């Protein structure tokens, strides 16, 4: 019996405080993440092999700020996520706005984050004539995907061998990104801090150029973006930020539809 530390997120109102009560029940603290008024949840359970910290993670729809003024919460759990504290993630998905959940669940993978996805409101997504192809899904994402709902408690034990058993992700070339914004991306990655693994690096010099916020922080080189900008002025001219998130959003967009009936 080995300790795991897993870390719960999702888009807000995916079912994830059903969830953790599910899998924590009474057995959970309630405390706050340091220097900051935002609570931390965080709690206890054993699967077949691990005694695991589950740590709640805040609501949030996507990890890249592009902006000012989003919020204290939806900025945490990308910061928790990077540090590493963390051994793999519990990923809960909406299975009724599955496209838009799944912007979320891209950039974890994109990240490498060991990552089993809870796919939950299972139910309200038949209500709605919603058919998922689960195994093409995982297919697809590269990384278990569970069955869920959460509300009656279905699929708690299978979430859990799961964990058990996941260590990770398949490895995939899930977004085409244009190769100059690679090429850039990379030249923004290998100058940074080399306890940052290689594909975490390249994911930041991504959202850098993207025009993530508080990605700068982590480069150690954003002294250094505004020449990445400029050399790519010529090339995938007028706008990195678009050609970025049109890459997700039509990676996105294909796996919904090999797999939505
Ligand atoms: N019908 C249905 N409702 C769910 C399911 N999971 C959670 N809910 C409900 O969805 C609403 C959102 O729950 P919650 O856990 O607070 O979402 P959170 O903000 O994402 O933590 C609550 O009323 C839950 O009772 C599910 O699998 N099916």
């Amino acid at each position: 019996m080995q300790k795991l530390t897993v870390g719960l997120i999702g888009n807000p109102n995916s079912g994830k405080t059903t969830l953790f009560n599910q899998l924590t029940g009474a057995r959970q603290r309630v405390g706050n993440w340091a220097g900051v008024t935002v609570e931390r949840k965080e709690g206890i359970f054993a699967t077949t092999d691990h005694q695991v910290t589950l740590v709640d993670l805040p609501g949030t729809y996507s990890l890249t700020t592009i902006s000012s003024q989003t919020s204290l919460d939806e900025q945490i759990a990308c910061h928790y996520i990077l540090s590493g504290d963390a051994d793999m993630l519990i990923n809960v998905v909406d299975a009724s706005n599955l496209e838009r959940n799944l912007y979320l669940t891209l950039q974890l993978l994109e990240l490498g984050i060991p990552c089993v996805v809870a796919l939950n409101m299972l139910d309200i997504a038949e209500k709605q004539q919603v058919r998922i192809d689960i195994d093409a899904l995982a297919a697809r994402l590269g990384c278990p995907v569970i069955p869920l709902v959460s509300t009656r408690g279905r699929g708690i034990e299978a979430l859990k061998i799961a964990l058990d058993r996941h260590q990770a992700n398949s490895d995939l070339e899930l977004v085409h990104y244009p190769q100059p914004l690679l090429r850039e991306a990379d030249l923004l990655a290998q100058q940074m801090s080399a306890q940052i693994p290689p594909r975490q690096r390249r994911w930041l010099g991504l959202q850098m150029l993207e025009g993530d916020i508080y990605s700068r922080a982590y480069a150690g080189d954003a002294a250094d973006k505004l020449d990445i900008a400029l050399a790519n002025l010529s090339d995938e001219i007028d706008d990195p930020a678009l050609h970025i998130a049109d890459a997700r959003y039509q990676t996105i967009a294909a796996i919904c539809d090999a797999v939505s009936n």
